Formats: structure tokens, sequence, C-alpha cells
């Protein structure tokens, strides 16, 4: 039976890391444990940046963005001797188990704090919802409204000016964002990792389009798969189309989450502290058909 | 075969049914189908006031809040002999199949319909999230945003003087709303009307409250369950504590569809039109556990 609990955020941040922890700390509370709230990922864990929190200390936090305890890249974690200092530190603060919240690269992590007998449950944060065994991730939906507002007002500009968007949406190796934007914005054309792409076919389509008489078009298009300006300049020849790139970049990342995200987030919060309860371990969290389920964390990884 | 659809939007206004209508129009013309839209749902077709729907004229909704086509009530629908004249108007205009979109009232007459000879689909279409077969309504997750954007400027003042806020949301027969909002706002007391409420409870609850340290409260409760002046004089009266009612209204059922609705709006309408043409009638769209499914209107209704 624990008595106190330590809760961690590691990887890119995403819109609802903080109503995650304060579902987390507010279930905790409820239970009678005691929470250790983690600074900077696997990092502070392993430098001992440590704060108590309380019921106060995550009042304000459902609407709020980011992480409010950091996030770092600790890839020294990887190494033993690091893990070692690591468990010396929880054992030195009295901490039973932790919570961590993040990409499939803190499930790795938590794996490794399992075997060295360190009860661990993984929570799924992150906005290009690329973790096996969940629907959904916390971050994904809010990402997507952050990508579909940029769409609205770049149809305004390109529909003014007849001319041919190419819009950059994140999630280097999962299509979802840019599927679900492509979507939502009403967008003619999408390019994901997991479909066939040529830049020949494409440009085919929107020639296409355009004589059926489409005056503008909208291109969604996952980072790391073309040079958007150099994507632009060759639509531009051979349509004859003004075309321009957009990259949204890390304004995907931030802002206030949707309420989706911050359902999601309190949900699966609540549900690690059951967990940790009945004892489980090298668990990770995710929403399958609405319903909260648990997964061995190797499964994950 | 099927040559020509028609589409009608009946029961409130939702966000989403303007692309939810683009799903449709889009579709049938891929299709080669021919596209009516009826104006002001049931009474529109009885009254033969429609207009042919093309690509640009749809061109530009997915955006877009309420519906084009607009909605009214006609009660008179369930007489036969009012379902003659609508009888003797899709004859004469040569229209095969209908798709409706809107509440459990609109799928009524989507029944009656089927029977008389026309294969309508429906498409579940409101804020509420009260229509059986379906995990989600369209529009649900627009209205769950424009309330929790609410109850965070509410949070904001309530904060600054040290009040407890009473906010009426809307669904008088389903407490789904308020309960999404009540989470995903951070409230601390909520009341649906699938709950026993005693107005005492409440009071010890945020009594309660109070002593533990809480400066100020939201309590959100559905509608037609209280006069919600009446309950913010009771709590003031009994706790001591600035008390203030707040009554979203109709600011609920307006504005810009979130992503997900017009996700859900677009599949469901294209989805009714590949039933359609399967020779599905009589037969209503949901989604559940993530993917499309269809039902006699009968279980539905």
């Amino acid at each position: 039976m624990i008595k106190k609990i330590g809760v961690l955020t590691s990887g890119g941040d995403a819109p609802g890391m903080n109503a995650a922890i304060r579902g987390v700390v507010r279930s905790a509370l409820t239970e009678g444990l005691e929470v250790m709230g983690i600074y900077d990922g696997y990092l502070g864990l392993y430098e001992d940046r440590m704060v108590q929190l309380d019921r106060y200390s995550v009042s304000d936090m459902i609407n709020r963005g980011g992480t409010f305890l950091g996030s770092a890249r600790f890839p020294e974690f990887r190494d033993e001797n690091i893990r070692a200092v690591a468990i010396e530190n929880l054992k030195k603060r009295g901490i039973d188990a932790l919570v961590v919240i993040g990409g499939d690269g803190s499930y790795m992590g938590a794996m490794r704090l399992t075997e060295m007998g360190f009860p661990c449950i993984g929570l799924p944060g992150t906005i290009d919802n690329d973790i096996k065994g969940t629907d959904y991730t916390i971050g994904f939906f809010t990402a997507l409204s952050t990508v579909v507002e940029a769409i609205d007002r770049l149809r305004d500009t390109s529909s003014s000016h007849q001319r041919i968007s190419v819009v950059e949406v994140m999630g280097r190796y999962c299509g979802d964002l840019t599927l679900a934007a492509a979507i939502a914005g009403g967008c003619e054309f999408v390019v994901v990792p997991e479909v066939e792409f040529s830049r020949e076919d494409l440009v085919n389509e929107i020639k296409a389009g355009i004589a059926k008489g489409k005056k503008h078009a909208i291109v969604a298009i996952t980072e790391h798969m073309c040079d958007v300006d150099e994507l632009a300049h060759f639509i531009e020849k051979e349509t004859g189309r003004e075309t321009r790139a957009t990259v949204l970049g890390h304004i995907q990342r931030g802002g206030s989450p949707v309420p989706y995200d911050r359902i999601l987030a309190s949900r699966m919060g609540a549900y690690a502290i059951d967990l940790l309860l009945a004892g489980y371990g090298g668990r990770c969290v995710g929403i399958q058909n609405e319903q909260l389920v648990h997964h061995d964390i190797i499964d994950a990884i």
C-alpha cells in the first residue's frame, strides 16, 4: 500500500498536461496520499528538484496550456548509473510510485523504473496522437483546433487573392493531425506519411480542380515530407497559380486545452491513481471506445 | 435507380448542420446525383419551397453555424393529409430519397416517408446529445466549447470577488452537456436530471468546500430543474456568500462548429449517400466506438 507518489511530464509539452497533473493530484489527496511534483521530467528526477503539491497548487490549472512542472530531454536516462541515482532520490524522499505524462519516449523510462521496482503509470500526452493503446492522446484535439482556426484564416486570404495555399502541420510520423485538419478545414488536397505521395500526381489533381473552376485551394501536408517552400514553387510553375507555403510550427504545441483534452486528462489522471492503489505497475493508460483501459507498457513500447 | 435526393434540417439548429449539408451535397454530386435543398425543414417540403444545390452553393459552408436552409416547426406533419401534399410535391420534383438532419422529432417524419415509399436517412443534429444510437450528436462538441469558454470567464470574475456562480446549461432531458461542462470547467458541483437532487445536500456540499478553504465556486445545473435566481437566493441565504445565476441560453446553439463536429458532420453526410445507394431506407446514422453505424429508425424512436 502506497503512501506517497511523484508526478512528472516528459517529452514535448501538450495542452492538457496541466489538467492531467491536477487530476492525479486531486485524486491522490482524496485517497489520503501525498504527491510530489517533479521538475523537468527525468532530469529533475535525477537532480532531485521536486515540490510538494496540495489542492491549492493545482486549483487554477485546468484551462492552462503547457506543463507547469516543465519538461526536459535527458537521454542519459538510457544509463543504468543515472537511473540508479533516480531511485536513490525517490527512495530518500519515500516516493512509492510515479505517474509519467508524455510521449512514447517517456514510457521507456517508466518501464525501466518498473524493473528496478518502482511502480509507474504512463499517461499519453502528445499533440500528434502517436501512442498505441489509445484512441487519442492528450493534446491532440487542442492542436487540431489550433490548426483548423489557422486554416480558416488562410482560406479567407487564399480566396481573396485566388491563390493556392500550402500548410505544414506537425506530427512527423503520424498523419492524424494533418488528415483531421484537412477534413475539418475543407482542404481539397492532403499529404500524409502513410500514403504514396507524388508531386506530379498532386499537380495533376490541382490542375483538374482549377479547370472545373476552383479559384483557390489549400494543401495540408505533414512536416518532414517536403520542403514546402520548394513544393510551393513547383506548384506555381505548373499551374501558373500563385502558391505560398505556411509553416504553423510551435503554435500547435500551445494554448488553453479544448474541453475534450480537459476531460480526457481529468479522467486519465484519476484512473492512474486507481491503478496505483490496486498495486499495478508498468501500466500505460488509454481511452478505447470511450472507455478507460490500461495496457502493459511493453505493448506500447 | 436513385437520381435525385432532397436534403432538409429540422428541430433546433446545431453548429455543424452546414457541414453535414455540405457532406451530403458533395458525395451526391460525385456520384452523379442531383441535389435539392429544402427550406425550413418539413414546412418547406409541404409548401414546395426548394433550391437546386451545387458545389458552389456549399463551397464555403464547413465553418458556418446554423443552417442555411433554415429550420421550422410543423407539428402538422403528424396529420396524414399534410404529408400527402408533401408526397405530391416530392413525386412532382422527382425526388427519390431524402437526407434529414435534426432531432428525434425529425426522425418521426422520416419513418412516415419511408413507409409511403421514399427512403430517408436521418443524421443526428442537436446540441444536447439526446439521440439514441449515437455516442454523440452533431453540435454537442461545439455547444460544450461555448459553455466552457463562458465558465472560464465566470471563474475569472467569481475568483476576483469570492462568489458562488450558478450557471444554467441547456439540454432539458439530457445532463450530458452539463456534466461534460462541469468537468471541463472544473466546476465543484453539478446538478443533472439523471440524479436525484437535494437543494440541502448542495448547501452542505458548499458549506463544506468553504470551511475547507474554497473562496469561490461554480455550480453547473441543467435547465428546467430549478428557478436559478431562487436557488442563488437560497445559497446566498444559507452560506452568507454572494451568489449569482447566469443563464447562458441561446448563445449555446450558435457559432462556428469545432473540428470534431466538422468532421462528424462530414463523414455522416457522405455515409448517408452510401446507405442510400446500397438500398437502405428508414435508417438513422450514428457514431459508435468511433465507427459509423446505422439503425432502424424505429429503435431510435
